[PDB]
């Protein structure tokens, strides 16, 4: 126990030093918005679990200050499986939550974007002409793929495969409840429960694109002034229901993300004391 070996203590806690600097660039910098982009963060922290489990291995040894700061924030194999845990069951899954809610809402601007064409010229400069069949059908349309269970759709648990990944009932509201999503965000599939996109906004605005009456003979609406600006202020706040849910959807995630980068600092702080003592001597 009185052999020392700076040399190998300075290489392993270096690799370390690097793998986890790397996993954390990549977690730092890629956004949760895309399959392709959700594989290299998981990867990301497969690469950095992979480096802790080479570290307890290599033989350096760690003081009781250091053991310490890992106890309290989280030797080496409880920290490895405490933060995949993490990794895996909770920044996964927020993770998930935004790639699905990125496409979804994606989906909605497209809409949002034929908007003009159905706002037509109406007989004289108080009234005007709006196709409420193009956009009702749209919404509908928008409506039914996402009412549906599948990979698009399912917030939680995070799918892939051809199966459908479901979860306990309370496993599941924990989720709606950690989301802050409504109670028609929660669905049964067979044998246990997913949590969804909240069509709710959308399902509004069809029925009070109804509630202005029915349409003429072209399938558009004459409305006069007053009642289009009032109709479109109905409209303008349903959009902002939807845009106030992924917002606090992306922020969740971002802390999310930011708690899983804090037990990174913890780790890279860890290592960069350690290396300060291969460094060291007494006089
Ligand atoms: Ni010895």
């Amino acid at each position: 126990g009185h052999m020392e070996h700076r040399g190998t203590d300075i290489i392993s806690l270096s690799q370390a030093a690097t793998k986890i600097h790397q996993a954390q660039q990549t977690l730092q910098s890629t956004p949760p918005i895309s399959e392709e982009n959700n594989d290299e963060r998981t990867l990301a922290r497969q690469q950095l679990t992979s480096s802790l489990n080479a570290l307890a291995k290599s033989g350096v040894s760690l003081s009781a200050e250091q053991n310490e700061n890992l106890r309290s924030a989280f030797i080496w194999d409880m920290v490895s499986q405490n933060i995949s845990a993490i990794g895996d069951s909770y920044l996964g899954v927020y993770e998930n939550v935004v790639a699905v809610y990125t496409d979804f809402y994606q989906a909605f601007s497209d809409i949002l974007s034929k908007m003009g064409g159905w706002l037509l010229p109406g007989k004289d400069g108080n009234t005007v002409k709006l196709d409420v069949t193009s956009l009702k059908n749209d919404l509908n349309s928008l409506v039914n793929k996402y009412n549906q269970i599948n990979s698009n759709t399912v917030l939680f648990p995070a799918q892939s495969g051809s199966g459908v990944k479901v979860a306990t009932e309370a496993e599941a509201r924990q989720w709606l409840s950690e989301l802050n999503l409504p109670n028609s965000s929660l669905k049964s599939y067979g044998s246990g429960y997913v949590v969804t996109v909240d069509l709710t906004p959308l399902q509004k605005m069809v029925q009070d694109i109804d509630g202005l009456g029915a349409p003429g003979k072209d399938s558009k609406l004459e409305m006069d002034n007053a009642k289009y600006q009032a109709w479109q202020s109905g409209f303008k706040a349903q959009e902002e229901n939807m845009k106030t849910t992924l917002q606090t959807l992306t922020q969740k995630y971002s802390n999310a993300n930011s708690l899983y980068d804090n037990l990174v600092k913890v780790l890279s702080s860890t290592i960069s004391s350690s290396l300060e003592t291969a460094k060291s001597f007494l006089q």
